[PDB]
């Protein structure tokens, strides 16, 4: 699914990652629009032979199990492809787990590039939240 600005404003909302970790939702919004363009399906595999899945490009090396990248983790205790749902909510919980893991969102390369330090509550302007 291809989800509109607000809409995953909203979805995002709901399940908790306003504020989460002291991440405001507009910095969520950025990362999503830079990582997947709002596609649940969006992959892309990686020089290292691991892949990003769904709408925050979460990394088959540590995060999800794809059965194809070798001595990779899985700490998300969960398939890649339950991360390609429209139901986001798979993607949220992981997402939560990574940004605690000591480096917050710079976790997300396309976050840092592109959303970190900018004015990222544009993107929830307009929205009914
Ligand atoms: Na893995």
């Amino acid at each position: 699914k291809v989800f509109g600005r607000c809409e995953l404003a909203a979805a995002m909302k709901r399940h908790g990652l306003d504020n989460y970790r002291g991440y405001s939702l507009g910095n969520w919004v950025c990362a999503a629009k830079f990582e997947s363009n709002f596609n649940t399906q969006a992959t892309n595999r990686n020089t290292d032979g691991s892949t990003d899945y769904g709408i925050l490009q979460i990394n088959s090396r540590w995060w999800c199990n794809d059965g194809r990248t070798p001595g990779s983790r899985n700490l998300c205790n969960i398939p890649c492809s339950a991360l390609l749902s429209s139901d986001i909510t798979a993607s949220v919980n992981c997402a939560k787990k990574i940004v605690s893991d000591g480096n917050g969102m710079n976790a997300w390369v396309a976050w840092r590039n592109r959303c970190k330090g900018t004015d990222v509550q544009a993107w929830i302007r307009g929205c009914r939240l």
